[PDB]
């Protein structure tokens, strides 16, 4: 199952090529303002098998629970309403969201200590890298 080494409490120490992923969402301009100013902390935690992923900013906060492999509802931080799986290989955590016929992938790897986060939409890449509290 998800290493345990995921769970805690991670903040966002680096964040490369976010605009242009949220330009790929859909986002707009003063949104993406907001969201590039943003250094997020993102909990992790576990209940049996449904997994917590909580994400904490002064602009946005998000909140999905879910268990491996199985579609849930999600609201995303841009008010998206998707339908996502969050299912494991290698190790790394990956999410698929779709809605109206799109799809993205947040793909969150642990590298060296530290939670890597791959943002990839419509062949933009987004790397964001979090640190343990
Ligand atoms: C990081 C999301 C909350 C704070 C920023 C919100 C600003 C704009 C909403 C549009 C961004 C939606 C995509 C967020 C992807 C975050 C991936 C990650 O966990 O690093």
């Amino acid at each position: 199952g998800m290493s345990n080494k995921f769970l805690g409490t991670w903040k966002l120490v680096s964040s490369e090529n976010f605009d242009d992923y949220m330009k790929a969402l859909g986002v707009g301009l003063a949104t993406r303002k907001l969201g590039n100013l943003a250094k997020p902390t993102v909990i992790i935690s576990k209940k049996g098998d449904i997994i917590t992923t909580r994400t904490e900013s002064t602009f946005k906060n998000t909140e999905i629970s879910f268990k491996l492999g199985q579609e849930f509802e999600e609201t995303t931080a841009d008010n998206r309403k998707t339908k996502s799986i969050v299912t494991l290989q290698r190790g790394s955590l990956n999410q698929v969201q779709r809605w109206d016929g799109k799809e993205t992938t947040i793909k969150r790897k642990l590298v060296n200590g530290k939670m890597v986060a791959e943002c990839k939409m419509k062949g933009v890449v987004c790397t964001r890298i979090y640190e343990k509290v």
